């Protein structure tokens, strides 16, 4: 029936934030809510005349209706083409791959699972730009501001386009191209790893399967790549997990793939992958550099040192990896409690790590627990845990950080118990490419032995959450198999005393311990 203007009135918090806009499903279902936000996104694209927009999601209730509205508004925008997943399915690494391959203007990912942290049951709309990665803050603020001042939006009224079978289909002047959700992405992964040799180590079935991000071993992408392509037994893809550190403590007929999966923390997994990267096709020539978010443990640092490559320390976010990967300063990167990835895409990638690991296991022909034990043997172990103090009263948390910041200059050089202070600062990051400076990114106590304490404040705007990161470095192999909270007891006592956590927040116990 054609292009129409639809009058609308603004909504209140269409402010995206880190992983795009996340709200309960009834909130996105409000009349014109999705349309307002999607109009705000499209209003940041100035010359859509010949461009392509990537669109997909994860199945979840409401995705189907949303994908139809987005398609219809894209048609009204004037995009040449929308590459949309079969049945509206596209993972975040896939969309990043697809955007990058075909030079698309950007994408819209309908997911709230790539990032597990968040109220479960929420609906999410993520906007990725031309480089294949998340939209920078300058762009998400732009969207939020537009969402507050819009009087109308444009949409192409027409009946829904079927996405069950592949092909090109007309919608206005626009092409709706339905793509195999996995083909391009599996291709990229095949350029990175020896799929043949990963099939073998699955065949023999004597080793466990290792992963470092939640949900990496679930869903259609794991199913098609691990099960139908690489020959993993049915049932391998959905606790069903054992922790790598448990298997290392234990060190002191049936297939193992199909059994439990070994979880390695992103902090340690990033170090190990970087240490064994030259065993796989995708990184034979070596790494350009490593990057990690500041609170991620220093495990990868010690590998970069011995390798002779630089290691960048960025503020929390897969945001800041983008400029370093594009510039070629960095090949591998990871984020504590989120996962790992490389420059093959611009987002965290859970299968990419699972396959990486499977390819490491096939070449070195040895179980995970022993690989980890060797890594610690060679580089030392970076004992690492986070303590979360959730829902601190607003400005009590800000008094804590303020009092601590004041004390930091006099901390330098002093010896507190067993730990001598080498650096006590407020983290700031100056981008080696943008020259954009980020400030107040957290308080660091860095000790001369390699150990570390870090304080950050989260959820400012909401209660606030105090996150305390505890890192003890242990070079002695005889000391590398303790319980993390036992190993970290002395650092935990120090972190609490110097910041006066109990005195200024009234909390005797972390809300969460990881």
């Amino acid at each position: 029936m054609g292009i129409q203007v639809i009058a609308t009135t603004p909504f209140k918090d269409q402010k995206p934030g880190t992983s795009g806009l996340r709200k309960p499903v009834p909130v996105f279902q409000q009349p014109h809510y999705l349309e307002n936000f999607i109009q705000a996104i499209f209003d940041t694209i100035e010359a859509p005349q010949g461009q392509t927009l990537v669109l997909g999601g994860d199945g979840r209730y409401f995705n189907a209706e949303a994908i139809q509205v987005i398609l219809k508004m894209a048609a009204a925008k004037g995009f040449a083409r929308v590459k949309v997943g079969q049945n509206g399915i596209l993972s975040t690494p896939a969309a990043s791959c697809v955007i990058r391959k075909y030079g698309a203007v950007g994408g819209i990912i309908l997911s709230a699972s790539h990032n597990p942290a968040g109220p479960q049951g929420d609906f999410g709309v993520k906007f990725n730009i031309a480089n294949g990665g998340p939209a920078p803050e300058k762009v998400t603020n732009a969207i939020y501001e537009r969402s507050l001042a819009l009087t109308h939006y444009s949409i192409y009224t027409a009946p829904d386009v079927n996405l069950h079978t592949l092909g090109e289909f007309p919608l206005g002047e626009m092409i709706v191209e339905v793509i195999d959700p996995v083909a391009d992405y599996q291709a990229l992964l095949e350029t990175l790893f020896d799929f043949d040799r990963i099939a073998e180590v699955i065949r023999t079935g004597k080793l466990r399967l290792v992963f470092d991000a939640m949900h990496a071993v679930t869903g259609p992408y794991a199913q098609q790549i691990l099960e139908k392509c690489l020959g993993a037994p049915p049932g391998t893809v959905q606790p069903n997990l054992v922790y790598a550190h448990d298997l290392v403590q234990q060190l002191f007929d049936r297939n193992m793939i199909l059994g439990a999966n070994c979880f390695v923390t992103p902090s340690d997994s990033l170090a190990i992958l970087a240490a064994n990267a030259q065993l796989v096709p995708g990184y034979r020539d070596g790494l350009a550099g490593i990057a990690r978010s500041m609170p991620t443990s220093q495990a990868a640092d010690r590998v970069a040192a011995k390798l002779g490559i630089d290691c960048y320390e960025t503020p929390t976010g897969w945001k800041f990896f983008g400029n370093l990967l594009d510039a070629g300063k960095v090949t591998l990167c990871g984020e504590e409690s989120f996962g790992t990835g490389s420059n093959h895409v611009r987002e965290k990638d859970g299968l990419w790590a699972v396959l990486f690991w499977l390819n490491i296991l096939a070449v070195r022909q040895t179980p995970v627990a022993e690989i980890v034990k060797d890594h610690w043997r060679t580089y030392g172990r970076n004992y690492y845990s986070r303590h979360d103090y959730e829902g601190i009263e607003g400005d009590r948390a800000h008094t804590l950080m303020s009092q601590l910041e004041q004390k930091l200059p006099s901390l330098v050089g002093q010896t507190l118990g067993a730990y001598t202070v080498a650096t006590a600062d407020n983290f700031s990051y100056s981008d080696p490419v943008d020259h954009s400076v980020s400030q107040n990114q957290g308080i660091r106590l860095i000790f001369e032995d390699g150990s570390r304490i870090v304080y950050r404040l989260s959820g400012t705007g909401t209660g606030a959450t105090l996150r305390v990161y505890l890192e003890r470095f242990e070079p002695h192999p005889s000391q590398q198999h303790l319980d993390a909270q036992v190993a970290l007891a002395d650092l935990i006592q120090l972190a609490n005393d110097v910041a006066n956590i109990q005195s200024l927040t009234g909390r005797d116990r972390p809300t969460v311990i990881t």
